[PDB]
DNA sequence: ATTTTGACGCT
DNA sequence: AGCGTCAA
């Protein structure tokens, strides 16, 4: 009753670019914008491995992962766009700097987690707080939320026919329904949150061009579902009294960490498919079959209360590089072991010294990584030693130490079908 | 021959 | 420390 905490505490929202690696590509080509359109990775075989799509290819079934030739099979008219490949590798650093562009304008909003290349959280109860302040009784317009969709609504009793209708529908039953009297009401707070992911959406796309969309949630699981409801271009709100319709048919698999081993276990163990079934067990019966933490999580989850705090980290904790070498490609000989891994220390010693310059920081610690021909594993074998110094041909020969004896017996057997260094343990400089 | 990353858990 | 899970 009134103790039971409902995770109605804070305001977090999931901010995620658009078809993020073709807007960046568009924006650069002009060409691009406005058609079916993807980024490739390699064109030799099969035309490429494509890894983003615009929505306009979507609609003819084009996906991440396709071949480019196999795509073209779909969309004839399909365009292209490669990434870039230097010293023999794909490398990403036209979009690593397009999403630094958008996280420094985030954070003028409010600290962030970077949680990939083309998404933050935001932890914005703080920023609500003080908008309610200065705001004070004034009633919320529609017209500061005119991208905003309310998850559940509108619900009841023509323009409902158009997807605009709705959503104007929905949102207009949202705010007749909200007190601006009460600082405290938490559904009062989210949509202040989403009046503030307004501004920082209206923000990211004023000074890049780039479109995005967004969730606004007391959590960020609730947070990331919610962005996806209504991609692309539109931001979604996730009460806490949407919750127990949006997880009656929500699939497991759809919650963040859930789309695993884990959550397949929870359909197999428990025999049901929706996450709000999870509500009819209790916590000690969850954490029996998931463990003590993923017991807890859960038994809050389905109810729709998540603690995990929006880490203040806006940059990556580590700095990679890796080249997968498949099939007949595989690496077999001493010599082209040591040549690739040249190759990648080359790119991550040019990134490391850009980040050392940039953000006052330094790698101590190199992580070579390496698969077998055969092992279904990403990582067949992973060795450490010292990052003493931002010199690609001392990485190079230290991964080469780490990992020789992995050699059975000029030639290298197994082949390699991987190679991966990573820099990582960094301490200010 | 689904590539190139990145965060975090378990022991 | 080294491996495993989940993710974009
Ligand atoms: N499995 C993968 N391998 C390589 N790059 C990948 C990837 N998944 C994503 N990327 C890269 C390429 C992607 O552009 C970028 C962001 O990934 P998303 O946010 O999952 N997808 P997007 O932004 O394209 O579309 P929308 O969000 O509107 O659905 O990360
Ligand atoms: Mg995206
Ligand atoms: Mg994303």
């Amino acid at each position: 009753g009134p103790h039971m905490a409902t995770g109605q505490d804070r305001v977090v929202a999931l901010v995620d670019m658009d078809c993020f690696f073709v807007q960046v590509e568009q924006r650069q080509n002009p060409h691009l914008r406005n058609k079916p359109c993807a980024v490739v990775q390699y064109k030799s075989w099969k035309g490429g491995g494509i890894i983003a799509v615009s929505y306009e290819a979507r609609a003819f079934g084009v996906t991440r992962s396709m071949w480019a030739d196999d795509a073209k099979k779909l969309c004839p008219d399909l365009l292209l766009a490669q990434v870039r490949e230097s010293r023999g590798k794909a490398n990403l650093t036209k979009y690593r700097e397009a999403s630094v562009e958008v996280m420094e304008i985030m954070s003028r909003f409010a600290v962030i987690e970077r949680a990939a290349i083309d998404e933050a959280y935001v932890d914005l109860t703080s920023a609500v707080q003080e908008r309610l302040q200065k705001l004070q009784g004034q009633p919320i317009s529609a017209d500061l939320l005119p991208s905003t969709y309310i998850e559940g609504l509108p619900q009841g009793p023509e323009e409902t026919v158009q997807k605009e209708g709705m959503r104007k529908q929905g949102l207009f039953q949202w705010l007749d329904s909200l007190q601006i009297d009460n600082l405290t009401s938490p559904d009062l707070q989210l949509t202040v949150g989403a009046v503030i992911v307004e501004e920082m959406r209206a923000a990211i796309e004023r000074e890049t061009g780039f479109q995005c969309s967004a969730g606004i949630s007391h959590n960020k699981v609730l947070a990331k579902l919610a962005c996806g409801l209504n991609k692309p271009n539109r931001q979604t709100l996730v009460s806490h009294g949407s919750v127990p319709q949006l997880f009656s048919q929500m699939p497991i698999r759809k919650i963040r960490s859930l789309g695993g081993k884990l959550g397949a276990s929870v359909i197999e163990i428990l025999g049901i498919e929706y996450m709000g079934e999870l509500t009819q067990f209790t916590e000690s019966q969850l954490q029996s079959h998931f463990g003590e933490k993923n017991g807890s999580w859960l038994y809050a989850m389905c109810r729709g209360i998540e603690h995990d705090p929006v880490k203040p980290r806006q940059l990556p904790k580590t700095i990679g590089c890796s080249k997968n070498f498949p099939g007949k490609t595989a690496l077999a000989t001493r010599e082209q072991v040591q040549w690739w891994l040249l190759q990648l220390a080359q790119e991550l010693e040019e990134r490391l010294t850009k980040d050392r310059n940039d953000n006052d920081r330094v790698a101590t610690q190199l992580v070579v990584s390496i698969r077998v021909q055969g092992d279904k594993r990403l990582s067949s074998l992973r060795r450490c030693c010292a990052l003493t110094r931002y010199d690609a041909h001392k990485m190079s020969h230290d991964a080469f130490t780490v990992i020789k004896n992995c050699n059975t017996s000029t030639e290298w057997s197994p082949p390699l079908t991987m190679l991966f260094l990573c820099a990582t343990k960094f301490s200010a400089s």
